[PDB]
């Protein structure tokens, strides 16, 4: 094993800058940048290709024999599932729920093409489908006046059409935007939805749905709730009006939602002894329709049902672009929220197989989706949270499980989509509610996150609660907000370090911390583990006078109270000799005797105009007092925030710049021996 | 001149804690804390006395010989001022002129009393002034019915005495709130408003002055406005209305501003020439109401006049609690934006003077002065920005200055208000706007931000910005969140640096710099001045990959594409040998032949869950390809963030740990040199 041997000069910020010569920057012209990305290689626009047509990289690439079986069951189980969240999630948009089957078939095929991840199922969500059914129900409402040439009895089928073209012309602004922010490259700022604030606002996304689904089960009618604590408002009404229960849709609701967690229990248990997971929502769904149909529950005991499943598709209708000043703003939540979940589900499962996903393709997907979808009759659509658990974790692998569960629901739609016509809300619900429990199990990330960061569990809690009383939109944003200024309390709450020497080395850490690093007598090292911008300048420089027991102030008093007791451009130089008489220096207080404060700048990041000003009060306070300060291991980033303000102003501060630590500590104790030699 | 020697083993983490053994912390119990903060030793409760009565504290300490004169010139320059601008926000406050003037004695007395800022001039403020205004004829309008037994020539005295209640209501509600966030220690978050904020934010609240102002200056009528955008509603209404202007009006406030300006240039340029400078308020205001009376400008050309001043103070009278729940958020707003006036104003002037101003004794002498002067009549006051500024610049060394104004004052209130009874309210605009030249002075610092940190001349400018459009309460909130921003900005744009070796030392400096510092054969240092925080992490480990030339994946797919063309608990290893042959070997491109990545944690203040995993994947990458990742420099606080995660789960991670570059490079090389020696 060598060893670590270094023999040089004192390296002072003057005498290691008379080493060092400016290099001469290549020349980086922005017009030669362009040109040169524009050349048009036959790669480059391939990958532009892929890029853009992600389908176009990984068909190909696509191993059949290792991926098959798991897309097959994947898009079996995920299907089962995508037929009665895609009724429910109708229901909750005020529209037909064969809309919702429309909505679960055309957007999973686009995102198949356009689409980067390859573990979320796209398709309704419910926080998204509450927005369309609430912009639809204030355009729409029930009580308007409709001259359809109809007798009294109307079946409400043109007040359902009225909505219908609201919810279209609303998802179609929704995909304009989203395409337009994806364009822009605003999927960038997917970067600031950290990993608790991710999961927080799952958790929170999943208490909504659990909030939606609760008035089917019960079978109560509530008004449509949007906006701020619109999740307490609907809990409430639910609680208020659960005296008007239906006793049968409870029953039916509470009996599917047992066998439904007793079977995900049973081959959550038996998973190594079962080939695949038995899809049990199909099971849910046909044995509810069967008691449905046999015992005759919709008028015997006025149990609401699905109802009536038109079959075949519908031919492209172009959406009325004259209610788009109606419903802009409400595009514009739907624009955020449906990429807010999408984008942090995606990451989530990406994280957990090793790949990443690109928030612009992302947006330019949903935009394109959403668009496209609204000309077939599509309201606009997200990442179902619980359906995308349930595909990632039953094998899936490509998004070939998608196009699967997407080829089931078209053999619904077009040829029995009338079985479940009887299907009562109750059990879709029901069914809802069970598969909420994957996303309700990430409540396990608080002991974790108190385990290992308190400051990340408070990320989590506060895009939690954000996100669960304000909205996904407003909480969003608040909780991005708060999770950047716990960066800012990070700065403001530094490690303060005064520092001692390792004998023999030099090495210098906390002198609080070890007990073999010994302080050096007549000089304080100071450190702080942080920039020392304008909301850091003030504590830095308390916490400097605090923890290293020398205060100027305090000096100059005690000073001050001995001459009491006793009697009974050129620049001067920064520090001034105590010229404290020796018969009143009899009258000094025992003190530490410093001569130099070092300032580790090592891990100073940044320093601004507020922190350049404290640094050069910090200088001339210490000089007053005869003390020395010197700067160690200023960055040259740091030193050119110290140039550009008038710091260096007096060139004499230059030499109370040092390389590091060490260099500053032998310069010092090197002009202590110079002053002693010159003394006598 | 001595010399940097050093002789030691190479640091690693191992190595070096084999020396290390823990301290024992010494016992903090909080218990005994909380007793020694109880002892209520004199020095104590003296120093608490002067924490909440600062004028026990300079007062004995007052310096008669060199304070007197800058106190009388600033007190006298302060009240010839403080008329005219108390009369002028008493009638943007939608009340009587002489309550303005009643605002514009109790609070300075009171001040001068619980006030930490020596140099601000407590007052009447436009910004607050219009904000009692709006809310008093939201709650009074000009079409109110009142059965107060008067003819149908009502003289609108029943209204005035419900908007000076209402002013009264808001006043003391206001004051109380700021009483209860001084005393609960709210005013830290004064430590957020930097120089560029407070500057930015002081000259909007100036161009919202002059806005206020105009109508009056043109004498037309206007619809009263506060909110969003307020400021552009005024002067687009204002540019409307001008067409029905007052020529009489408009001329005689054209001529105080024109004699006015010309004053205030002679009053500069022969600063030195004058004793003290001429007071030009009074000579403006004594002028204007002798050439109104003279002429009987009042109703023979329908000039607006001030109004009759009655003469006396008023007994105390207790505010009507009973508006409160009419008022209390407008109350929270004048709360928050009369604080944030004051404390920045008095922060712009501290910093000019080397002293420092308690924000929470600033909200609680603010307090204390709202809910005591509601008992006397007097609406919300603030710090006079320009008023602030004459005090200063005129010598002003201790608040007498504001106690000689409000004797000022109350001279005018109780024997010669009368006098100023026919006052045009142009001459008030006119000396108003022409006395806010020294506030839009700051534009000034346009230019120097430019020059010393286009960062906060992005602060200067947004804070103007929003201060201006929006409100300067929801406009402050926005600065002061987007200033917090600029750090989370610097933290996303690093320095990302190659470093090299100066010759013969152990500095290491970014490569393209000197030219004289060289890279290390094999070995890339790669540096970030800059956490690695989640916002971090990925542009982090892009710029490592791109910056060194060392990319995983790339070397990966190479080494795929020879085998393509040459065919023609118990852990494993981090680092995987390449056991490429040499006839493949012979397909490689040609490389820079990396065997070791250093990456230089000396900066880098922490590190969360995520930069922890992205850490732990740049290390798992590299080994795939056979190239060992060293850390460098990584602080106690970096090691305890790495420990809190599981990265050292292995313990064989704890071996790529090093205290410096240098030691990290020696054990790098040395760790080739036992590989050579073992290789044969
Ligand atoms: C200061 C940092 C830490 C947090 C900032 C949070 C901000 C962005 C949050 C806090 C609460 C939010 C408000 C809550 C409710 C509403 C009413 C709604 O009809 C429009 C949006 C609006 C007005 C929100 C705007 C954004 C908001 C002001
Ligand atoms: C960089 C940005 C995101 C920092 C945070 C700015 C936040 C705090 C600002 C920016 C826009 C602001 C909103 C602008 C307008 C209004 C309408 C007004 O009637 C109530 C306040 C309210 C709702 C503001 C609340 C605060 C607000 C949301
Ligand atoms: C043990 C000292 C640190 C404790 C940190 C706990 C963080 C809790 C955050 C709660 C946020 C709630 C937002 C409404
Ligand atoms: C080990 C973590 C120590 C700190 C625990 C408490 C963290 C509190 C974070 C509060 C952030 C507030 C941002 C607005
Ligand atoms: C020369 C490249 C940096 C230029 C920085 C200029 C900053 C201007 C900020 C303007 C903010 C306006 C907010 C509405
Ligand atoms: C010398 C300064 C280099 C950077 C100039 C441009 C600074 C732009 C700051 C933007 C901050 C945005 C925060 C929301
Ligand atoms: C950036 C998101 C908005 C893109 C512009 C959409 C404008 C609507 C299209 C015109 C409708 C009349
Ligand atoms: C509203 C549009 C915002 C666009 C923001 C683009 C930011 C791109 C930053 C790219 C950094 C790599
Ligand atoms: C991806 C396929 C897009 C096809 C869009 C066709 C739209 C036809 C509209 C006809 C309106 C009458
Ligand atoms: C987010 C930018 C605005 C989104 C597009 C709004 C289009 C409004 C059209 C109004 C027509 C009167
Ligand atoms: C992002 C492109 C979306 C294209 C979908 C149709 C847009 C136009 C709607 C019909 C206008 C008459
Ligand atoms: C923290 C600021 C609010 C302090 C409480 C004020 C409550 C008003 C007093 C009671 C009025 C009826
Ligand atoms: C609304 C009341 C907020 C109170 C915030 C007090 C913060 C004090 C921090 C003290 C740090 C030295
Ligand atoms: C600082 C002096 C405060 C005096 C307050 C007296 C309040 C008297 C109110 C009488 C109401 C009738
Ligand atoms: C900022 C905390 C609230 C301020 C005090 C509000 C008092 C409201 C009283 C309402 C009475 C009905
Ligand atoms: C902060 C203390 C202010 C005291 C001023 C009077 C408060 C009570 C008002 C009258 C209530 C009847
Ligand atoms: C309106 C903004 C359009 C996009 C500006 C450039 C963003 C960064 C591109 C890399
Ligand atoms: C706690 C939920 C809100 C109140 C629900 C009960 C209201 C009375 C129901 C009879
Ligand atoms: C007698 C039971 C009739 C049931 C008809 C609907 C069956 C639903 C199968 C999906
Ligand atoms: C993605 C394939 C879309 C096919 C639409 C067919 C509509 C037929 C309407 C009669
Ligand atoms: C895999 C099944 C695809 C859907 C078939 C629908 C048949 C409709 C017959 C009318
Ligand atoms: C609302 C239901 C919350 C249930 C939390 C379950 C957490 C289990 C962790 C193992
Ligand atoms: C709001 C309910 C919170 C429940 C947290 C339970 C965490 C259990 C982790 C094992
Ligand atoms: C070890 C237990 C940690 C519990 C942290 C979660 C606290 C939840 C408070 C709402
Ligand atoms: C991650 C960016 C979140 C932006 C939220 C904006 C909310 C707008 C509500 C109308
Ligand atoms: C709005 C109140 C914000 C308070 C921030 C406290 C930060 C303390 C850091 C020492
Ligand atoms: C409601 C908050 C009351 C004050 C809490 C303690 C603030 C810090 C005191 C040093
Ligand atoms: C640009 C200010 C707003 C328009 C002012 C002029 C309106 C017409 C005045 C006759
Ligand atoms: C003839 C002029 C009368 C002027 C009376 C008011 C004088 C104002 C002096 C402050
Ligand atoms: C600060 C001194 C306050 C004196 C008030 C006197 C009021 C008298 C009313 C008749
Ligand atoms: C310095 C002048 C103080 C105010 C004197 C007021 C005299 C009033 C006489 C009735
Ligand atoms: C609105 C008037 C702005 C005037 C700016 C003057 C700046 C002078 C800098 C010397
Ligand atoms: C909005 C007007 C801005 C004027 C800036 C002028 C700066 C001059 C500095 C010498
Ligand atoms: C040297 C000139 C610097 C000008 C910076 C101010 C720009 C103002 C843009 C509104
Ligand atoms: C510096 C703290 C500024 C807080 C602004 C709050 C605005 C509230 C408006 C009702
Ligand atoms: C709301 C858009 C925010 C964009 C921030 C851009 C920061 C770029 C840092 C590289
Ligand atoms: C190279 C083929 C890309 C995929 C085309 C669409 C296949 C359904
Ligand atoms: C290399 C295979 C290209 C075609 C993929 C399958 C298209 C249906
Ligand atoms: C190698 C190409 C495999 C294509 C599999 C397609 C499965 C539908
Ligand atoms: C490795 C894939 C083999 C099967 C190709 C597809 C056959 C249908
Ligand atoms: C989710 C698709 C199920 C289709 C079942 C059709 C036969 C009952
Ligand atoms: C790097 C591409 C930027 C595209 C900006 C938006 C172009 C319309
Ligand atoms: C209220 C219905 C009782 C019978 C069904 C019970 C299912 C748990
Ligand atoms: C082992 C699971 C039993 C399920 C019983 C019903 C749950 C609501
Ligand atoms: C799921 C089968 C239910 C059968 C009910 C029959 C009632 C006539
Ligand atoms: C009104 C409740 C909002 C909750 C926000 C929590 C942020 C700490
Ligand atoms: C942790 C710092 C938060 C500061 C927010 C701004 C308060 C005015
Ligand atoms: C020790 C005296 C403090 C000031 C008392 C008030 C003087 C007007
Ligand atoms: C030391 C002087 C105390 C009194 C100051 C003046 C009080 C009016
Ligand atoms: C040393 C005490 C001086 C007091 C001066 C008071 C001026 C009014
Ligand atoms: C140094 C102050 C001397 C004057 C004291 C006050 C005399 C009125
Ligand atoms: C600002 C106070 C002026 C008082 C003047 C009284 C004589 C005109
Ligand atoms: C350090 C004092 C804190 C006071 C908190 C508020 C007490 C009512
Ligand atoms: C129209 C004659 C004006 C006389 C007074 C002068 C004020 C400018
Ligand atoms: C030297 C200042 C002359 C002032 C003329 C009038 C300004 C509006
Ligand atoms: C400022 C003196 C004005 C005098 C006007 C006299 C008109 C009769
Ligand atoms: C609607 C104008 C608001 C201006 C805010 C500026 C913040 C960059
Ligand atoms: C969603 C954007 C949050 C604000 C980030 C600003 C960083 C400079
Ligand atoms: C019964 C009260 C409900 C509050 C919201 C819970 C999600
Ligand atoms: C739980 C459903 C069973 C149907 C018969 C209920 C009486
Ligand atoms: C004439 C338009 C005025 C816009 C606001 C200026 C302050
Ligand atoms: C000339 C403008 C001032 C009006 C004065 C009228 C006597
Ligand atoms: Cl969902
Ligand atoms: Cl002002």
């Amino acid at each position: 094993t060598q060893r670590y041997y270094v023999e040089r000069p004192i390296f002072s910020h003057p005498v290691l800058q008379e080493r060092l010569h400016t290099k001469d920057k290549v020349p980086d012209s922005i017009a030669d940048k362009l040109k040169q990305a524009f050349t048009c290689t036959p790669k480059k626009i391939r990958n532009i290709i892929y890029m853009f047509l992600p389908i176009t990289k990984w068909l190909p690439a696509y191993k059949f024999k290792e991926y098959v079986l798991g897309d097959l069951v994947s898009g079996i189980s995920t299907g089962v599932l995508q037929l009665p969240q895609g009724l429910a999630f109708a229901m909750l948009a005020a529209v037909p729920p064969i809309f919702g089957l429309y909505s679960s078939f055309y957007p999973v095929i686009m995102y198949c093409f356009l689409g980067t991840s390859r573990h979320i199922s796209i398709g309704p969500f419910a926080v998204i489908s509450l927005m369309i059914g609430g912009v639809a129900v204030r355009l729409v409402p029930d009580d308007i006046v409709i001259p359809g040439g109809v007798n009294a009895t109307n079946g409400t089928e043109a007040r359902d059409a009225l909505r219908v073209k609201v919810a279209m012309s609303v998802t179609l602004l929704s995909g304009i935007i989203q395409f337009c922010l994806g364009v822009c490259r605003f999927g960038f700022v997917a970067i600031y939805l950290t990993e608790p604030l991710v999961r927080g606002f799952t958790t929170a996304a999943a208490v909504h749905v659990f909030t939606s689904m609760l008035k089917y089960l019960f079978g109560v009618k509530t008004k449509r709730y949007s906006g701020i604590f619109s999740v307490v408002y609907s809990t409430v009404a639910v609680l208020q009006n659960v005296k008007n229960l239906n006793v049968c849709s409870l029953g039916v609701g509470l009996m599917v939602f047992g066998l439904l967690l007793g079977g995900k229990e049973f081959n959550e248990r038996f998973k190594e002894k079962l080939p695949a997971p038995i899809p049990l929502e199909f099971f849910a769904v046909v044995m509810g329709t069967g008691i449905s149909a046999g015992f005759n529950l919709k008028e015997s005991y006025n149990v609401d049902v699905v109802g009536t499943l038109p079959l075949g598709l519908l031919p492209p209708a172009n959406p009325d672009t004259s209610l788009f000043h109606l419903v802009y703003v409400d595009a514009i939540a739907i624009a955020i929220v449906g990429f807010s979940v999408t984008i942090s589900m995606a990451k989530t499962l990406a994280n957990k197989h090793g790949y990443q996903v690109d928030g612009n393709q992302e947006l330019i997907a949903l935009g394109l989706c959403n668009s496209i979808g609204s000309l077939f009759q599509t309201f606009s659509i997200s990442c179902s949270l619980s359906r995308s658990l349930v595909q990632e974790g039953t094998g899936g692998k490509t998004q070939l499980a998608g196009c699967l569960a997407s080829l089931m629901i078209l053999l619904v739609i077009l040829a029995t989509g009338f079985l479940f016509e009887s299907l009562p809300q109750a059990v879709l619900s029901a069914i809802v509610i069970v598969n909420l429990k994957g996303m309700f199990m990430q409540f396990s990330d608080l002991p974790f996150f108190w385990r290992t960061s308190k400051i990340e569990l408070t990320i989590w809690l506060t895009t939690f609660v954000s996100s669960l009383f304000l909205g996904l939109d407003y909480g969003l944003i608040t909780a991005v907000i708060i999770a950047l200024l716990t960066v800012i309390y990070r700065t403001q709450s530094p490690s303060y370090k005064v520092l001692g020497k390792l004998p023999e080395t030099d090495v210098y850490i906390d002198i609080d911390a070890y007990e073999e690093v010994k302080e050096i007598p007549g000089i304080k090292i100071f450190q702080i583990n942080a920039p020392i911008y304008y909301a850091n300048s003030d504590l830095y420089s308390n916490a400097l006078k605090r923890k290293t027991g020398v205060n100027p102030a305090v000096i100059m008093g005690a000073r001050r109270k001995a001459m009491r007791k006793y009697a009974k451009v050129k620049y001067p130089p920064i520090v001034i000799k105590s010229t404290f008489p020796e018969e009143m220096q009899r009258f000094m207080p025992p003190g530490d005797n410093v001569h130099t404060v070092i300032l580790d700048f090592t891990q100073v990041n940044f320093i601004d105009s507020v922190g350049v000003k404290t640094l050069a009060g910090i200088v001339k306070e210490y000089g007053d007092v005869g003390i020395y300060v010197y700067l160690a291991g200023c960055s040259a980033q740091v030193v050119n925030d110290l140039t550009r303000n008038r710091f260096f102003e007096n060139p004499a501060l230059w030499e109370l710049l040092f390389h590091s630590i060490h260099d500053a500590v032998l310069g010092s104790q090197l002009r202590e021996a110079l002053a002693e030699q010159e003394a006598s």
